[PDB]
């Protein structure tokens, strides 16, 4: 009936577990923010006073010219003086939870001096203002994931579901996902955020969990202005520009610095750029009047009900993302999410482009409440999802139709076959248990091949060229699995790669187009057989030239390499049809494959009373040199062998490595 007792901290400290995941237990708010900071600051400190001093608009400064564009472009858009002001305009209580985050990565810093590089010691000290500057440049100035949630009609057990499953670079800094754990007498949130929020964006407790996929908001338009006599023509007039001279420090190669001046021109739009052929564009960004992002987040995953969670929601702070909602109440929620722009007239494709800088007939000033975006709650289908498609098959049946909101929203694009299967695997399964959901979700559906084989097949068997005979009873042969002992998967990609388009999302090639009337099964079909026989004929000297053979196991060429861990891959291609993703690289000389991005953090969470979650990291929970956390899951990821997921004291207890006793 009711939740499990909460846990009531009575000390300060993390409790460190095999895998490098800190449970941070404190007394009250502002401790337990200290100790995330401090265990962010053990775990990838490095690569975060680096980002930290980029958002300070220094990374020229402290880095040199590998930074400058970035520094740049961040003072041009104002982002580390808006990072002040947004700091400032906090809540004295976020405010708080900020400083001591902040004060958390200081501490670290200071006993451990010897554990941060010598070229992020200069950023030091940070300051939560730093924190907050950060959170800016990530969410409104700078892939793919999955996401389930399932309603207890539609469950064995009769509790909610949840999967979180972002797709993001295995590489880039800022989007590297870090677990923890946060446990005070008043809150609880386990999950993984990107490094340097100090606010858990994939979360849950025994109450409720979220998680997040790009939505692609279109939350920035770009002017065309017309430059006339040292101004802009505006309203059938020449304004002149707002200046603003600046400047940056840019350090030379002997260590010394350099100072650079930087003009700052802005129209009414906004901040002014000149482009590569000449184009004078004014950029405008919605939603910089919204401090309150990282705590929007915080009050969310901390909800006490729904309502509570759709009231923080509603807050409109944070400027992007489909977000997805379970509780143990039994609601699941599905939200487009946004800071978008009211607009008269144009749909998206209008607005994505260049827009006509020279009239008020633009010049947007309003946004969008939430209850003017597509949501779902409580569908009849008993599920929602997104696999970053168009937000008109969320659920199915579905509750609303493009007709039913601006144009400018979103695309009406042709949905991705990783998409279709989303829809297929929630809609078509009933009476799911936990360990159903995560089978489920390894799902690896050539769906593409399902598409397109029946008609390519007994084209290229009339080939008079022997090697493409036997290219096609490869395929056909095939049973359409993107698995380690695949011998045709590759081949297959390889001709997809022409017959779609290197990002496998092109149309023109299949016989029948996409229709939203049948969103599951569409498009289908080889619109011109002989024309897919040449490029099979390309694809098989193609696959030959980078893989040595056309039959090469999938899992042979495809690996996942951490440090000294090199393990087999399985899966691939979202575009493809595959659920769970991993974007292979190109091949290096010998054919061997990696992932550029797909599973990183993975989460599967039913809402029982207790709660049970596993989960896994490909890439571990730290990037810190020396570290034994950052190739130590990815052999269990080869397997598909989840970690359960720890949230009460005792599992804690039983699972500790290390203690680190903090004072704040
Ligand atoms: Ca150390």
């Amino acid at each position: 009936q009711a939740p499990i007792a909460a846990y009531k901290p009575r000390s300060n400290e993390i409790l460190w577990d095999g895998y490098g995941v800190p449970h941070i237990y404190g007394v009250d708010a502002p401790s337990a923010f200290y100790g995330y900071g401090w265990a962010q600051a053990r775990s990838h400190g490095d690569n975060i006073l680096r980002l930290y001093g980029e958002a300070r608009g220094k990374g020229a400064e402290y880095w040199g010219p590998d930074y400058e564009q970035t520094t740049v472009w961040l003072l041009t858009n104002g982002v580390p003086e808006r990072a002040q002001q947004w700091y400032a305009q906090q809540s004295p209580d976020f405010r708080a939870n900020l400083d001591a985050f902040a004060a958390g990565i200081n501490a670290y810093a200071q006993q451990n001096p010897d554990d941060i590089s010598p070229e992020v010691r200069q950023v030091l000290p940070v300051s939560g203002a730093d924190v907050v500057a950060h959170a800016h440049r990530l969410m409104n100035f700078l892939g793919g994931a999955n996401s389930w949630a399932v309603a207890p009609g539609k469950t064995a057990n009769g509790n909610a579901l949840l999967l979180q499953n972002p797709h993001l670079s295995w590489t880039t800094d800022y989007f590297t996902y870090y677990e923890a754990h946060l446990v005070t007498p008043d809150f609880e949130i386990y999950g993984a955020t990107q490094i340097g929020l100090p606010v858990i964006r994939f979360a849950f407790n025994q109450r409720m969990g979220i998680t997040n996929t790009v939505n692609g908001m279109v939350g920035a338009t770009n002017y065309r202005l017309t430059l006339q006599d040292g101004g802009y023509l505006y309203d059938g007039q020449v304004r002149p520009f707002e200046r603003r001279q600046a400047s940056y420090r840019l350090r030379q190669a002997d260590g010394t610095t350099v100072d650079k001046p930087l003009e700052i021109r802005s129209s009414v739009h906004g901040p002014v750029f000149e482009r590569a052929d000449g184009t004078a564009v004014a950029v405008r960004v919605a939603g910089l009047d919204r401090p309150g992002m990282l705590e929007q987040y915080f009050d969310m995953i901390t909800a006490d009900s729904f309502d509570d969670y759709e009231a923080a929601l509603a807050r409109m702070q944070v400027p992007t993302f489909n977000i997805v909602y379970a509780d143990r109440e039994g609601t699941i929620n599905y939200s487009f999410n946004g800071v978008a722009p009211k607009r008269a007239e144009g749909d998206i494709a209008f607005w994505q482009g260049l827009v006509p800088g020279d009239s008020s007939r633009y010049l947007w000033t309003e946004t969008h409440p939430l209850d003017d975006l597509p949501r779902v709650t409580n569908p009849p289908g008993g599920f929602v999802q997104n696999s970053n498609d168009p937000p008109w098959t969320p659920t199915w049946p579905v509750t609303y139709t493009p007709k039913d909101f601006p144009s400018y929203l979103a695309p009406q694009t042709p949905h991705s076959l990783r998409a279709q299967q989303s829809v297929r695997l929630m809609s078509e399964n009933d009476d799911l248990t936990l360990e159903r959901f995560m089978a489920l979700q390894l799902s690896h559906r050539a769906v593409m091949a399902d598409r397109t084989l029946p008609d390519l097949i007994p084209a290229a068997l009339i080939d008079p060229d022997p090697e493409v005979q036997a290219a096609a009873r490869l395929l056909a042969a095939w049973d359409r699995e993107f698995t380690s002992d695949s011998r045709a998967a590759l081949l297959f990609e390889e001709w997809a790669r022409l017959f779609a388009g290197q990002n496998f999302a092109g149309q023109a090639g299949f016989a029948t187009p996409w229709s939203l009337d049948k969103p599951v099964s569409t498009p289908y079909g080889v619109r011109d057989p002989k024309a897919a026989v040449d490029q099979l004929r390309t694809a098989i000297a193609n696959t030959k030239r980078k893989y040595g053979a056309i039959d090469r196991p999938f899992g042979d060429a495809s690996r996942m390499i951490l440090n000294d861990v090199n393990v087999p891959g399985a899966a691939g291609y979202g575009n493809l049809g595959s659920f769970r993703v991993f974007t292979w690289s190109d091949p290096d000389e010998n054919g061997v494959r990696t992932p550029v991005h797909g599973e990183t953090w993975v989460a599967m969470i039913e809402f029982s009373t207790p709660v049970r979650a596993y989960g896994l990291m490909s890439y571990g929970n730290s990037r810190q040199p020396g570290t034994t956390h950052y190739s130590d899951q990815i052999e269990r990821v080869s397997r598909a062998d989840f970690r359960e997921l720890l949230l009460r004291r005792e599992q804690v207890e039983a699972a500790v490595q290390e203690r680190t006793p903090f004072n704040f």
